[PDB]
RNA sequence: UGAAGAGUUUGAUCAUGGCUCAGAUUGAACGCUGGCGGCAGGCCUAACACAUGCAAGUCGAACGGUAACAGGAAGAAG
């Protein structure tokens, strides 16, 4: 299945000793379609090449996440320095909501049922890794079943 | 009876930090402009001040009476 997404495109326009920049920086997400998620970043002269520079590392970057029935069931926080994320379970027929970064990271996890909010710096390249830090913080009833007793 | 986001410090970027916008209520008020109806609201101001009128009356099954209308009678007459 295809799940891969583009979060943001940013145009670079400053002047340097090599001349004036005409480049684009991209941020993307992919995952494995079975339990892993990841992201990638990259700058290039053309947007399809920036997207590929990002996608090729977004196809390598992985972390495993406990994703019981493709849904969130507990309240969870995530952090990266100035950027914070908070995610909670939604009701029947409700879900995302929130900034375009969280909206993409949850699709590569197969999830929709989340009430999401961001706090502090809304910076995209931090709030993405703060969302992934919040998925390191995600737990499952199937893993707690292997912890209980003894 | 349930959960955000976006504009914005620069030659850049990331923190830290304040500013801003889509929204809404009202005895509102102003201007352009205004087809029907129902329901609601309509002197917050000068606790400053009024000509005029209305707004709180009524019972004769408590009653001395009779200003009137019916009915009888009397009578001035007609």
């Amino acid at each position: 299945e295809l799940q891969e997404k583009l979060i943001a495109v940013n145009r670079v326009s400053k002047t340097v000793k090599g001349g004036r920049i005409f480049s684009f920086t991209a941020l993307t997400v992919v995952g494995d379609g079975n339990g892993r998620v990841g992201f990638g970043y990259g700058k290039a002269r053309e947007v399809p090449a920036a997207i590929q520079k990002a996608m090729e590392k977004a196809r390598r970057n992985m972390i495993n996440v406990a994703l019981n029935n493709g849904t969130l069931q507990h309240p969870v926080k995530g952090v990266h320095t100035g950027s914070r994320v908070f995610m909670q379970p939604a009701s029947e027929g409700t879900g995302i909501i929130a900034g375009g970064a969280m909206r993409a990271v949850l699709e590569v996890a197969g999830v929709h049922n989340v009430l999401a909010k961001a706090y502090g710096s809304t910076n995209p390249i931090n709030v993405v890794r703060a969302t992934i830090d919040g998925l390191e913080n995600m737990n499952s009833p199937e893993m707690v079943a292997a912890k209980r007793g003894k």
